[PDB]
């Protein structure tokens, strides 16, 4: 039985000790400490060698990504790429710390756009009329000048032209994940999440890739250059296979919506994830999938009965960098 | 004596409010129980009750606009939109998260679609499949607190405070597999290029049951957009089927052209959005293509503080051009299972005669 | 096992049928239906006669309120008196439908002030600087001109003078509940909750009665006329005795904070309430009492183990009038 | 070709933002782990991380103001406030809900009070009693989902995801009863007029344990206001005691005079408010008596939509005069158990040398 006790600042500002004290502080601080433990368990499993029998089975996919003892799925909503958490995610992907990414369309396009032009701090209360008159788009307390999207149009159009040519003359069958890998290769910039993902053979799933600016551009482009097809069925097979042939799986899910369900549903195909951490601000009372507790997913078989999943009820912009500091960043040498 | 600065701060003079200002006043049960008067009184009750009254006004404005007669070239409209649905004076987009189809709000939505009262539906995959499954087997009431281990051991899946037996999905599998066979054959030999909306129309025709939202949608030529249709049980089934019968393709690009042109070629648009996520953004982003919706009502339980699109206020969408600057949008902060049936009672259901 | 099914508007707008369909609609609609059942159970118990043995025990208080078979505690936060729910609460109190009220100071003073001047509709987004320059105070999307409080000052000061005289020359020992009864008698207006409460011998508890405009006025008054004492200890005995000697109890609690805990803690003194409905927008994850589920209160003994309590997760301005329509208002004849 | 109006709506020209505008950028872990730099990066990370950075700035402004030297008549200050606490250049009010004392935030608050870093405390009754009880017996970690029936049968009480055995309250009873006896005797024969703040100071002196917030508060002459002190276990004990030893009176009127005069006679004020309810309103309303606080930070999980005072934004308080129009208040939307220790690390704990 563990006693409640907070960090005592009479000891000085010992930042590691302060963070490690969250576990005994209670409420969501305790859930943060539990999340640190769960992610560290994923990492320690990941670093365990594959036995001969385990290697045989894990090698049954067509994937170029090296085999590990724990396949980690990282999901995040689009707004987290608008935020500075883009840098946190890029770091994990750059160093091969996660194996599959799932995000919505905004979470793809805004990483690419940030290589062309920055996003700025604003305020939630700024009024839409005056912003629109100035072509300034609001994302929470952030601001994206519309010229950012004009730069995206100029950059993306020639790539769409080549994609259509490759589809029609080289037999390429595009899907969202294949498009995202191509966009990461084209942006060719080490600040980009998707640059590192394609370099490191980390697939990115986004079934509704048309829901955002990428969609706007595909739409406009289709009038001049018709017939681009983005198939979602092949991408379903691809994500599900990553779960089916994993030795173990962990889910780190920031936010809700399609990203959260799509990762969890893939893990149902193996009778459940072994480890799971949710960080989101949704609540269960509305019946939403976004707000469902991890234990709802246990009823479906998306999380194993013997797992010890954790949800932190908080804005991931506050929590996720601290979580990374106490988990992946402490094992950086093992990943290089 | 009392400190003068404190008196001055607490007892500061006030300006007179404009004469049009509306007083707060709740329904008086000394009148008895007249439910219409009770609902009308939400407007002057304050907080989200006042927002409910404002939502009633906005939806009624959409409906009144829709019923205004129109004079338009049916052939040009059809070519540019590639739709058989005739244009009206206000195109209404209705969006809802999947869980609302698990709930009894499925019946509320089915009524609106049955009577051709809305023009475009957007929902996530669960919101398609669970309407079909409900024609094969029911969903049951439960509790949020039921533990996952014991539910899983008994083959019961939890959706909030609702419960769906595994056997419901077995029935779905048996029903769907022969249809998927036909869709692959039609793709490979009859040139069909499947998209989510085309699939959803076919599934509605196949279920052939007037309790189904999607049966009525296809009968009335109301398209359904769901760009992540693989995220759910229908996806599971497509996945398993593809190892027995390879080849099915679902394209999302053509469906983007279809939804966006519905907005571009509208005379006026309204958005009624229940919940957040893809459904909310996809409707709003289509309306950016016309420089904004003319009317908008959100009913959702999300909050803005996390930066999410789900929790963004309507005024965020104004900054993008998704809602017109001159619009008067409304958000009700509430579970739609409580509010949406009341909203329909005071809006679409009062105009039943005009829709016939 | 009950099947999910919503109201079918092909039947027409049959408002009673529509409301009764919430029970099978799911999510918070189902909790609303359960709340209707729980409140109706309180009412049916209340209307049951007292046996000889039950009457003997219930009669052991000094209270002038007639005995019933279920003592109903109604609690509400101050903002609900700012809202139109003030009319809903006044109706229940006017017709002797509840037995004990608990509210915070705002929930007392704003009922009295509404007899002097109205509150108006506004918007949540109105900026404070321009409002303050005009002396307009904001309560959510409502507005109270500061002249309303100036009218309160003119009305309340002479009453405070008499209270101090009665304390010093007639031995009166004031407490919040005794002050609230006096203010209700003085306002002498059938639109007032507190007028009806004192007329019907329904006590009102508000231990922090100084936290609001009433406090402002007591504060200013104390410089000219010092020494008014408001004792909270006697009022603790008074509320607790109402629970201890009840045959049965029900709790209807709108909102959180002191109101919710104070009612629940009184009911711990009898080893728990028999019936309980919470309607509030708080969530449990922060460890708050406001956000605690009814089942937390069961661990303390504030709600009986055999009770079937209900929480509706919603703004009470939407839910409470509907709840009253389906419960107390249908039994109005029994209360007159 | 693409519809011209759609192109014009989506590709609208943008104005240039001011040169001072701050770019969004997260901490780069390629630098390694420097926790100070990590916390500093919250300012440019966005959403509530940015609000955290703004809260650090506001609290540091309060502290820097407090440390500015002052020249003031100690005798006049004392008479008008009836307090022995000397005036500083900024009077800081710290408020917290009771559950935060159940949590480990008790240690965070105790540190600030031990070092005389804040001037006025406001908490509800649980926030008083649980600090004292923690000197007699610990609180334990649990889970939110534990069922009430089984906990009650085993004599364990739940506070969120924390657990307190019944025996903790038995120990409290045994400790408190003789003190209540002395308080009644002092009231009836030594003229003591008890109020909540006076009682809390006495309980802190009696507990005589440096782990206690209230021990340090009374040693440093930091008053504690709690106008509903009867709403909790201390109330239970006063209630039971009164049938063995009648007569104890707790007056709230004198405590209103004491807290309000702390605000009226301040040179400058700051408010740091964790949570909502009475604690938030009582601090803010005291500051209306000076026409508003100069600095304010809220950390709470409430939302505005329900009209609640708990969920009101700082800008609502500006409309009342509780926060000055020229102030730059901040709200962080988060559980204070996560955020408050980080805030203290970056503010008060960096100024330890100046406070000694
Ligand atoms: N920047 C953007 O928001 C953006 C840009 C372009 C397109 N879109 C589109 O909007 C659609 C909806 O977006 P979505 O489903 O990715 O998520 P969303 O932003 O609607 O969020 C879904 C839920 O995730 C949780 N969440 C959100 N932000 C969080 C945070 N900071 N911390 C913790 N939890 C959080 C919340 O409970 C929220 O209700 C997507 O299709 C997307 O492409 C969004
Ligand atoms: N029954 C199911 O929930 C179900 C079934 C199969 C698949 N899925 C999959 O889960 C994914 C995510 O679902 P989604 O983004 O459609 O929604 P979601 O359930 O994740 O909800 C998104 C947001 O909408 C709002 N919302 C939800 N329920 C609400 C209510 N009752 N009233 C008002 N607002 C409400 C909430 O703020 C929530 O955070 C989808 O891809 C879907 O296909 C869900
Ligand atoms: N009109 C006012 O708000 C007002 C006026 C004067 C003084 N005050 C003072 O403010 C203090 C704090 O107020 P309080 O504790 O009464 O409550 P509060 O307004 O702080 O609300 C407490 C909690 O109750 C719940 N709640 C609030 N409004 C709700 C609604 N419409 N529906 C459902 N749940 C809701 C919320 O979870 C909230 O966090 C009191 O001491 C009071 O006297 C308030
Ligand atoms: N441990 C206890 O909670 C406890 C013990 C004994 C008595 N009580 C009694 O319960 C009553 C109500 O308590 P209260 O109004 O002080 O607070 P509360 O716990 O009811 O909280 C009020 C509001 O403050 C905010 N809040 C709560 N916890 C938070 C957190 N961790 N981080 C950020 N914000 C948070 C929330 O919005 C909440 O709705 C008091 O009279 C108290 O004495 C409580």
């Amino acid at each position: 039985s563990t006693q409640v006790r907070g960090y005592d600042f009479n000891r000085g500002v010992n930042y590691r000790a302060l963070l490690e004290a969250f576990g005994t502080t209670g409420f969501q601080a305790t859930n943060f400490g539990r999340a640190v433990q769960q992610v560290n368990a994923m990492i320690e499993k990941k670093l365990e060698p594959l036995s001969q029998d385990e290697d045989q089975h894990a090698d049954l996919t067509q994937s170029r990504r090296p085999l590990t003892s724990c396949t980690i799925f990282l999901g995040y909503t689009s707004n987290l790429i608008s935020s500075g958490i883009r840098e946190t995610i890029r770091y994990l992907v750059q160093h091969n710390m996660v194996d599959v990414l799932v995000t919505t369309a905004g979470g793809v396009e805004e990483d690419l756009i940030k290589c062309l032009a920055p996003t700025y701090l604003g305020e939630f209360s700024l009024r839409g009329k005056e912003l629109r008159e100035n072509g300034i788009n609001r994302i929470g307390n952030l601001l994206v000048p519309n010229e950012n999207y004009c730069k995206f149009e100029d950059w993306l159009m020639p790539i769409l032209d080549q994609m259509v040519m490759e589809q029609n003359t080289e037999g390429v069958k595009w899907t969202p994940s294949k498009m995202i890998a191509r966009l990461g290769k084209e942006i060719n910039n080490p600040e980009s999440v998707y640059y590192w993902a394609q370099k490191n053979h980390i697939p990115v799933f986004s079934p509704a890739l048309t829901d955002g600016s990428l969609g706007d551009m595909i739409f406009f482009h289709s009038y001049k250059n018709p017939g681009l097809v983005l198939d979602i069925v092949e991408d379903l097979r691809l994500i599900n296979t990553q779960a089916i042939f994993a030795k173990c799986t962990g889910m780190i899910i920031l936010g809700g919506g399609v990203v959260k369900h799509h990762i969890a549903n893939a893990n149902l195909m193996r009778n459940g994830a072994d480890y799971a951490v949710y960080i989101n601000t949704a609540q269960e009372f509305d019946g939403s999938d976004s707000g469902a507790r991890p234990d709802e997913a246990v009823s479906w078989g998306k999380i194993r009965v013997d797992a010890q999943p954790v949800k932190v009820y908080a804005d991931a912009s506050l929590v996720f960098p601290l979580l990374v500091a106490e988990t992946f960043a402490q094992k950086m040498d093992a990943f290089m």
